[PDB]
């Protein structure tokens, strides 16, 4: 039958110490209720509840474009009242399942099974076990079902001994939940409605639920600071970093990568310590990535390497092109086949042909570049002091001297030659060859402060 | 009561394989033994007797400014003997606590019900549980009092399986300690007179030794070498790390973060993977520093980003500033508010005003630059061969093309415009521009190697 | 008695998902196989017999050098085949022992200890305990000796519970080898002949075989994928960074150092903190390298200080020299005494001569430098546009000022003193003072957009 889902994300997360609300927070470069949403969204949901409250405004702002239904509670009077705001939306024969905003972790394939194992008008419980299971509700089976959940304080001795413990999240569908939640009170120490007392409402009306337990207790750990947090984020990227391995992409140190975004790989990559892949990233067969690099939406094409310390961001680099080490390419930078970019190079909104090489000191900005160029140390394309950034234009099987300042606008045609120190600020033609006339004065036997 | 430490610090440390004495090798930056100072004297220690031997040149030239007692120890002859070099000094009715200068770990919150503990006439005597005790001396509690420190030799079965173990560290009023340290004898198989016999003659004198367990066992331990030093490295960079967690700093990778100084924060502080901060740092609200990034004394304003790779040393930088990737800001560099420095440039001792751009390949030293600039690329501030180093004064609003070479002295104007490919040796006055006449040869026809 | 090896290395390793065979993936820089062979070697090994089989001509082009028999066994039909390749080259006197190429870790000391073990006519078998032995062949003593191998499907309930394990490594006799292989068999349900079977056939000949256990279970530990493999990895760089910090090398996270062929150090040197160290690397007394730092193939000398994001390969450094940061040293660099190399500074093939300074923003190649030169910023060495790489050649005393270009080839005598800006190309003579005429416009009253 038809899911949706509803995730709790009111909360304000005060010991985050933040401005932020507590899900908006990242793990690996995205809000962690975003983790949850899309989560939800592979399961197969059809609706998304997302309870929302504190921090409103930048939750609007920070997923504007998410597909939820916006559910907002104006106050946080416990985990039932939060689910019962979204409950006049349930389909009555759907199932829902619960999830909470900051808990990030939480697997498709884990929430499948727990979905899988809940009986008809009844629930199904996601348990965990825990080797200090102190402060939370143990779960009690009688048979194969959960007749009650016992919180620390009313556990007799051997109730205690119970590993297994509630987790809150669970599964059941719309109609049950329209009928068990408006019989939900808040006789309890915190005046709370707690979605927890779902249990013992479904045992009173003879109504089965079924304990699932979660493989990895990492998966439902959620967050209250940035400790925790932490420990969140490193247990992702491992988990992301061992798939990888398992994909065949050669990472010298997992404890040393980090991905934020997606990675689509060819075979026999290698990448080294202390890389971070940000947005979007492809790398086809053979690419090396080197120390220190950081790569944001970007592609990579064939046996290409990536030398230390290169920044590369919205950038397009062909097969058997070589970049860096300490090499900047800035949004739109396009570099064709067997091209060469070196030390100190910055290269933004430019298209660079094949074979060319940039591989010293320079700044190109704004140019296209053909085809078997040589662009010299020291090279920088500049505008004139005024309004808009104009266009350098460069053919095939140029040389440029080091030292050029090449003035946009202006066009070098097919086989130009420039020496070194050169201005240019006129249109160069076809096989033209431009050198300065500098003038000197000569002084001898000048004696330096010896 | 009033009370004092001793420090322990005449140690060769054979084992560090170094030219440097024992306590003088850094955790954190600081010298080990800086660290059992600073530690001591937050406690409140009115005195601090620093017993020191080998390396004593360079204790004395290395810890010049700390507030302690010089107290030479000319032979190891044991513990007992080293704090006896101090105790003429001891007040009767001051406390005293004893102190490893090689265990730097050691917590000023310990240390208090270490103090308290100690019953009149008698000790408080801090204890360890190790899970392998085998080679300590056990705990022997009769009541709640310790009758006797067994060592790993003498213990029957029983006692071998005792997991409370001494840690040499112990408080005792001044004039016990000089009436105890008078009774030590060396009569044991290492000839040497130790200071755990005071538990042995405190409990002679019918006078009561009360345990104290520290809470954490790193906090005891010493290090006898780098391997051993490494690993309280990592501890106390851990336990920094998770108090700015805890403080609302968000650190992608506590394990890859390290701070050797002290760091002043606002809200919402990003700090990415592989940064360093050294000395006194202050970081405003919402400044977010990227992968790679080197802050040694340093003032960061609300809202600045610096991007990945950048060093950056006794600089000011005001709010909304954008500083990096590969930027480097050398001593008394200042920027101001909503500047803009970019990747390959240098910035030494020079003020740089609000709104200010040098993006590129640049130089700038010994300069006062003023508000919305426009410094080219490839930009650079030169002196004359011979002297000193003097300076360059740039007003507001002046456009310096790229690669103008800028010759100090010179003073350039506000509202000045200068060319591409320029060398200023001149003063530049107010709304002046300045362009450079290139001469150039042009040939036509001239073809390039094929 | 005489030793040789063999090693197994002929399969496909499939679960790399990789062109290559799996013991060429490299560990630490080095082939997995390359490390076993290397160990072999060191162990005093006559012959090493390399059972090689997929990617045979990648294996041949990659361990060309390798003193090694080239034993190519077309089909894998079990160890106990593979090792049978070899066996017509036993000496029958010889002991032999038996490796993996896909278990790089082994240890000399480790088989050492094996082979000291084995008895006459008889075996030496590697075992290793495991916490959870799911899986793997039984070990079963009968006093001092190994009697069976019980695999796991074969084991009654108390034998599931030994720890004990076979690893497959083994040391007997040449003529011992010959005579047990003709008589192991494949029938079993894999169908394979099982060196394993060995141990059955010595006890049937009354032949004594004695179990050995490796001390450190990582040891004997194989890599089928990348994330074994990069377990492996972190487990022996663990353990190099361990040796250097117990040797007197201050490492400040040995977590974070990657050592990648050879290092050779003084007392007193101190790395900071994401280092990588390739080839092989000397470095003097004092040494510091800081965070970020790539050297490959390089001499350093006593007392210098490499600073933050420097990249050194196939250079050599001079005592009290500073390099850095973001300094770049490529093949051929030599730096004398005394030298400074800054930031954004890129070094080839050049030698710089006692005392000078190349601080920023700098290219030199193919050139000598002399004692006590001035290099300023912006210096860049240059060739025509035509053929080969000429050179540079600046004598003493040379003060070069910012923004200069030398075109090689060309030769600047002792004492010379060139202006910023200057383009040169003809040879300076000693003492001779080159300044460019510069020619300006200047336009007074130039309103820039305001
Ligand atoms: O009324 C509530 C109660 C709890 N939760 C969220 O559910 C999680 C578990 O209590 C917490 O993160 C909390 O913010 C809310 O969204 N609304
Ligand atoms: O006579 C001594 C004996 C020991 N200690 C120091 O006390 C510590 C524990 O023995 C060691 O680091 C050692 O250097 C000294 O300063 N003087
Ligand atoms: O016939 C074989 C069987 C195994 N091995 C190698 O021995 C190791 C243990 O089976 C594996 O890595 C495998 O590649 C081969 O070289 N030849």
């Amino acid at each position: 039958k038809a899911l949706s889902a509803v995730i709790l994300a009111a909360g304000k997360g005060t010991r985050m110490y933040s401005d932020l609300p507590k899900v908006l927070h990242t793990i690996a470069g995205k809000p962690m209720v975003k983790h949850v949403i899309d989560t939800a969204h592979q399961l197969g949901s059809e609706n998304i509840h997302l309870i929302y409250g504190h921090g409103g405004d930048l939750m609007r702002t920070h997923l504007a474009n998410e597909q939820v239904n916006w559910v907002l509670q104006t106050e946080q009077l416990g985990t039932a009242h939060a689910v019962q705001q979204a409950a006049p939306f349930f389909k009555d024969n759907e199932n829902i399942v619960v999830l909470y905003g900051d808990a990030p972790l939480i697997t498709k394939e884990t929430l499948e099974k727990l979905i899988e194992a809940k009986p008809e008008n009844g629930i199904a419980l996601l348990t965990v076990n825990l080797d200090n299971p102190t402060g939370y509700g143990r779960i009690i089976r009688e048979n194969g079902n959960v007749v009650a959940i016992v919180e620390q304080k009313d556990a007799n001795a051997e109730q205690l001994n119970i590993k297994e413990v509630n987790t809150g999240v669970m599964v059941s569908d719309g109609a049950s939940f329209k009928k068990w939640l408006a019989r939900v009170g808040n006789n309890n120490a915190q005046g709370e409605y707690y979605l927890t007392d779902l249990i013992a409402l479904a045992n009173q009306d003879n109504c089965q639920v079924v304990a699932v337990q979660a493989t990895d207790v990492m998966e439902v750990e959620g967050a209250n600071n940035r400790l925790q947090l932490a420990a969140l984020e490193r247990y992702f990227q491992n988990k992301q970093a061992s798939k990888l391995l398992l994909e065949g992409v050669m990472i010298y140190d997992p404890a040393r990568f980090d991905l934020r975004g997606t990675l689509e790989h060819g075979k026999d990559v290698e990448i080294d310590v202390n890389v971070i892949i940000e947005g979007n990233v492809k790398l086809g067969d053979r690419v090396k990535i080197g120390t220190g690099c950081v790569l944001k939406n970007v592609v990579i094409g064939n046996d290409v390497e990536i030398k230390p310390y290169s920044v590369l961001e919205d950038s397009i680099v062909g097969e058997k092109a070589a970049i860096g080490p300490f090499s900047r390419l800035r949004p739109g930078a396009e570099l064709a086949a067997e091209t060469h970019v070196g030390n100190f190079v910055e290269i933004k909104k430019s298209t660079v042909g094949k074979g060319s090489k940039v591989n010293h000191l320079t700044y190109v900005g704004d140019s296209e570049i053909g085809s078997n160029c040589n662009i010299g140390a020291g090279v920088i394309t500049c505008n004139y002091d005024g309004a808009n950034k104009f266009k350098t234009i460069i053919g095939d099987d140029v040389f440029v001297g080091s030292d050029t300042q090449l003035v946009a606008p202006v066009k070098v045609a097919n086989g130009a030659t420039i020496g070194a120190g050169t201005t240019i600020t006129r249109d160069v033609g076809e096989n033209e060859l431009v050198i300065t006339r500098v003038a000197q004065r000569h002084i001898q036997g000048w004696q330096r402060p010896i």
